[PDB]
């Protein structure tokens, strides 16, 4: 059920948002930065599964993974910022290298400056769809 | 030597994980800090099993397709002692997407603190010794 | 006009499905022919709901995201009468990866022959009349 | 469980192989060609899910779709003909057009001439891994 996936996406995003707000109030420790990255990862995993579950509900069983799901979501208007959602997939592919502080800082910057807003917009869109 | 350069990166990663583990031994971690400990586990484990894959490729074994194969061959050859613990690490890796549930995050953290950190350190010392002698 | 080009291909697809459906009324299909009937249902259904999407888009509706949306709007606007049958089509589409199981292949084939074929034929007449 | 997925892949492939041998015996009807295409669809869907399940079993939960499962299988030596498997994905993307006889014939040709032998090699490799 795509609505159950959406409810879990909402929960995960709530945790990500608490971390983003914290980072707004003060600098994050190195450990907290790693945690923000992990929350981004479980929120994005939920998001593209919401996409795939929703298109399955619509009758599209051809979508396989996150790139398929993101491309169909952009094509059908579930997301507007196709570029940012593609960048998220690239960021996920960098996860194993965040023990380098430059990589961690770059991913954190993208999460705060771009991904959180896009996650919130996708939540609002999918909630409006049911 | 490829496996030795990987090991240098593994050692760096593990130093970061160890900082977080000893802090966790000191006080409760926040939810966000637990997520960070899990992330550090993930990059440390990824490096560890690739050290093993590199090492066994250097030794002539090209039948390692992932962390399970690498762990099995390492336990077969004695690079690791605690087979069950290293297998459980793979289960923990596969739970990463569910750590927005507090019970899942708490269980991975518990396993990192009680078992995985020790195994990571033992494996580092083992491979450091293998730079010098069988 | 995009939707009429889609309709023209839908007609060609439905003609091929009809051949197989009328053959199945004649005799048992081989296991392979059953798979072929399912494939023709797949390409005929895919054209059908994209005809609906293209048509409503040509009337100014850009809110259709998939075959379920397209079916609902077609029912609301009278392009189909058998809303529940068209809804079952979507369930059938979502099962085609499992037609290596005979229970699944036979269920889909039965629905194609007993229900979907006539629904496809009605939709053809409706949209050719709007053409 | 990747072993259960492999068992289902073996059953699906057995049906595809029956169709390929029948084609060796005599020309296929248009409907029978459509059936060979459907068998290719359910066999390939199972195959790339066998890859994904196996890498999950290995501890890699980053694979999401058919493309990255296929790339990872080539990288880890599970398949030797990476480009044929990538072509398989493109053929999947064309199956909605097999109401045109030219498309149907091209896909059938690739199934008989290339995909079947690759499917069999992958089955043998994965069964060897047990
Ligand atoms: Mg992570
Ligand atoms: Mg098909």
């Amino acid at each position: 059920r795509w609505q159950q996936r959406l409810n879990n996406y909402a929960r995960a995003l709530q945790q990500l948002s608490l971390a983003v707000n914290l980072a707004q109030t003060r600098p994050l420790s190195d450990l907290e930065k790693q945690g923000l990255i992990q929350a981004f990862e479980f929120t994005h995993e939920l998001a593209w599964n919401v996409m795939k579950d929703y298109f399955f509900f619509q009758g599209n069983s051809a979508i396989t993974g996150s790139r398929d799901a993101t491309r169909e979501s952009f094509n059908k208007g579930l997301i507007k910022e196709g570029e940012i959602w593609m960048e998220m997939i690239k960021s996920r592919n960098q996860t194993s290298h965040t023990y380098n502080q430059s990589v961690a800082d770059e991913i954190v910057k993208n999460i705060i400056n771009f991904y959180h807003t896009s996650f919130q917009a996708f939540l609002e869109k999918m909630q409006g769809l049911k």
